[PDB]
């Protein structure tokens, strides 16, 4: 009379909006008759947003006969190796926040995101960039896999568009060297800096730094960073709440009268993954977790509150979903 969906979240650690959009979403579902007739409820796990916690929990789902499908991880770094555990078990495992390219280079089955890849954000930035009138830009970028992952994504979708890099650095040690490098920067005739940091990861003390030193050019940054110095930021993300679409504005309306705030990114990804997955387990043998992941292919495009999804071969989304979101007035713009 009842079926579960598992979620693994960093709950405590995030105001993030993301448990709401998961209640609103189930809410929904009961109110037009569950799915097979039976209540949807959801098992929330907190990951803190530690690997080992992370692994933990995706074996804790993945050994229990009654979770029908998980929803997270947050972090791509907990996402990547808990979906080899969720994909041996034959257990859908499907990320509203994950955007490592790598977590579908994996050869996994049932693995899943419903938000564009760190890679989708780079090609429609550098699309917009170009069009824009940018031609020598800066890469500021971490060097780890994640960070590298994406200046090069970023560096080779702006060389098509005819954008030059002229200059990419992962370490500055004070306000002088930075400004050392602005002098560089100006002689190289530069005109845009992107920041393939991500904000809790040294992003948000470069832009201050940025604003300090005097820094002019416009500066760009992908989805962390959705999550009044930063007048003018344009930001690579997802959902737009200001999108004409009836599917966008009843959840927006809905979810501002029950929790009396605007929702966010998350919370958006968070209600499309509830819907999408409840949309599928009413078509698919509940007895059977291993057939859900084929389901959720099956159902080809697929109209939600963040635009259209659908999953391919790899488990990554290749709807239009890529948001460009444009900082004025300490509240973002939708380009
Ligand atoms: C929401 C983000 C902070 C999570 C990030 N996109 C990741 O893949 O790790
Ligand atoms: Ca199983
Ligand atoms: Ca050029
Ligand atoms: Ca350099």
């Amino acid at each position: 009379e009842e079926i579960f969906i598992g979620v693994a979240w960093p709950f405590a650690s995030l105001d993030d909006l993301f448990a709401e959009g998961l209640e609103l979403a189930v809410q929904e579902i009961n109110e037009q008759g569950g799915v097979q007739g039976r209540k949807l409820s959801l098992v929330k796990a907190d990951d803190e947003a530690e690997l080992e916690k992370g692994l933990a929990i995706a074996q804790a789902f993945a050994d229990n006969a009654g979770i029908q499908a998980v929803i997270g991880h947050r972090n791509s770094f907990i996402s990547i190796p808990a979906a080899s555990i969720y994909d041996q078990a034959g257990l859908v495992m499907l990320s509203p926040a994950s955007t490592s390219p790598d977590l579908t280079d994996h050869g996994y089955i049932h693995v899943f995101r419903n938000i564009p890849s760190d890679q989708e954000i780079a090609r429609q930035l550098a699309i917009y960039l170009a069009e824009q009138g940018h031609e020598r830009m800066v890469i500021y970028y971490t060097d780890d896999s994640y960070g590298n992952g994406l200046a090069n994504a970023f560096e080779d979708y702006a060389r098509a568009q005819g954008i030059t890099i002229v200059d990419r650095f992962n370490y500055y040690g004070n306000l002088k060297d930075l400004e050392r490098l602005y002098d560089k920067w100006q002689a190289f005739g530069m005109d845009g800096i992107f920041i393939a940091k991500t904000a809790t990861g040294g992003g948000t003390e470069f832009l201050v730094d940025a604003k300090s030193v005097g820094i002019e050019v416009p500066l760009i940054a992908g989805n962390s960073w959705d999550a009044m110095t930063a007048e003018g930021l344009l930001v690579g993300s997802f959902f737009n709440p200001q999108r004409p679409d009836s599917r966008t504005q009843d959840f927006v309306e809905a979810f501002r009268r029950e929790y009396g705030q605007p929702p966010t990114s998350y919370a958006a990804a968070g209600y499309d993954a509830v819907i999408l997955l409840a949309e599928a387990l009413e078509k698919s043998d509940l007895t059977h977790p291993a057939t859900l992941a084929q389901g959720l292919r099956d159902l080809g495009p697929w109209e939600g509150v963040m635009g259209m999804h659908r999953f391919d071969g790899r488990g990554d989304d290749i709807g239009d979903l890529v948001v460009l979101k444009k900082m004025k007035d300490g509240r973002f713009e939708y380009l």
